[PDB]
């Protein structure tokens, strides 16, 4: 695992410089395509992309798991929905499934700790039948976190070996907005009141309890903000762990990963804390309608492309942004050049 | 023309209600897909869509024209670029061409007043070889504006007869950000300093002059803000006129139109002023990096989906948003239902 972290490649500045120069010469006023240009330059610097902005196969990895904190009354969704939805993921009827199909991406469903019988068709990496209730103790042991990071990281890289060049990360786990908030609070030093949202339609009355729960989780566990694995194990979840592992894996493989919403931002904070080298590989998708989204994003110094007020999760925002990534490549490769038209701008 | 305006259909509330109910029953927490849901309901109400959110063929109409105000030193792009780029549009090497191809849309290049010889392959609807210099007089006559509105409107509707269900609007005209600013100023009652931007890399020094030019245009012409055709003819341009006509045409045909950037916002203000019935047919794409974008958007009560800092024009933002529209349809039609999974939420 230290190997893994050690071996994360730095972005290729030489390739980025060549990209920039090429973009500047395209049939348009310099810088006129804004973020589309910066995105393209960003991709060019990713080693697994072969020095140019390109997209081969696409995949969306959905990490599924149950949480002990569900028993604290922090979620209105029945616990069994996790298992139900995971199965549905296998039949392509879910939100991320529909959107991925639209983007031509494949969905990979990974069970990292669903509290139910194994589901056929689902990739099995289950740690346990749901994680520990963070309100009264840790979600899991440090070793459990590390092993899962390793396992997912590897799985991720292995996909690269098969032509995947663009990853999307998502989750499925009733009550997961709670551990996500705790993590955010810990990493950004924000008070729980500021980052705790309604999640999946939690009634406004019930909020107070959710906040109390987050505080207790923190008080009781005393997670060390400077130690991302510490935080993940104590106040995170298997799903959060898995998302972080996708991020570490893609980075090691020198490939880009599209974030999703709030849950994904939480995982990204952890990943960046664990390995700053991860950052340049992350690409935001949308601006989640969850309350603590702004803070989390500010800490990541990220500005999403899409404003859709989405809050479904599952990797749906990630899928929706894929076309944007392809757009930047198309632009890079298919537009004509100023010079060829004899167009001279000051 | 009064006929045209008379016959704009109101949205189908019955279809919208049915849409909403269907969306609410999909495999997700109600309202969790946010703007994607509202967009779908919006499309459902459009009469030319046959009571459901759907996308058949897509087209991007690019209105090209030159402006007399160019001589006022308000643009660094050589005047001939309009003619050059219009030709390039025929070869698919431009920004909108590349992005439309990515979205599977077809680009229609329309010459409404380029100051050059006719360009083969370009739809010819030229009013004149460039419009009048708004700094010292009107851009054109009222009759010229009305005829062009009529002509473009018709062309637009005629495309519907051929399977097009989604339009995109764009422009091409060196110096056009000037008349766009004047219009915005007039319609929103904003001071020129507030809505005048750098356009295509205008040097910051040169701004002052641009502002002066906008003011003079207004002082001299005295456009009537309550009369959109008045404004367009006096301080607009052939390209602006044409964009407005696309909007009126799509609305009459009961079909959706995706806006582009600043220039398009200007045209939309005019269209809404001329026929409020047009509004419900408009769909924003992105949030233009032009200075007066926020004001213009506020007046349209529109919040774009895409934050890309784009400012190229040509209908590039419109093309980029097409996939979003398709996403809302996909969601509507392809997701499974809560009931079918026995999922019950409070």
């Amino acid at each position: 695992l230290h190997a893994l972290l050690r071996d994360i490649p730095a972005p290729d500045a030489e390739a980025m410089a060549r990209t920039q120069q090429h973009i500047d010469g395209l049939l348009k006023p310099p810088g006129s395509l804004g973020r589309l240009e910066t995105l393209a330059v960003q991709l060019a610097g990713m080693p697994g992309l072969n020095g140019t902005p390109q997209v081969g196969e696409k995949a969306v990895l959905v990490m599924c798991a149950d949480h002990g904190v569900w028993d604290e009354g922090v979620a209105v969704s029945p616990k069994i929905v996790t298992a139900i939805q995971a199965a549905n993921m296998t039949r392509g009827t879910t939100g991320v499934c529909v959107l991925a199909a639209q983007a031509g991406a494949k969905v990979h469903v990974i069970d990292v700790g669903i509290d139910a019988e194994p589901i056929p068709g689902v990739v099995n990496m289950r740690v346990a039948r749901g994680c520990g209730n963070i309100a009264v103790g840790p979600a899991m042991s440090r070793l459990q976190a590390e092993a899962l990071l390793l396992e997912v990281s590897r799985y991720t890289c292995d996909l690269a070996q098969r032509g995947v060049t663009l990853f999307g990360v998502g989750e499925l786990g009733m009550a997961n907005t709670t551990p996500a908030a705790a993590m955010v609070s810990v990493f950004t030093g924000s008070d729980a009141k500021e980052v705790v949202g309604i999640g999946a339609n939690l009634p406004p009355s019930r909020i107070d309890n959710k906040v109390d729960v987050v505080r207790r989780a923190i008080a009781i566990n005393q997670p060390n903000p400077r130690d991302g694995i510490d935080v993940l194990s104590k106040v995170g979840g298997f799903d959060l762990v898995g998302m972080t592992g996708v991020m570490l894996g893609a980075a090691r493989c020198g490939l880009p990963v599209l974030l999703d919403g709030f849950l994904s931002y939480s995982a990204a904070l952890a990943a960046c804390q664990i390995a700053p080298a991860v950052r340049p590989y992350l690409i935001p998708s949308h601006f989640s309608a969850e309350k603590g989204a702004r803070i989390a994003l500010a800490h990541l110094s990220m500005e999403p492309y899409l404003h859709m007020a989405m809050r479904l999760g599952e990797g749906s925002g990630a899928a929706l942004a894929m076309p944007i990534v392809e757009a930047a490549c198309a632009m890079f490769h298919n537009m004509g050049e100023l010079a060829a038209s004899n167009i001279v701008l000051p």
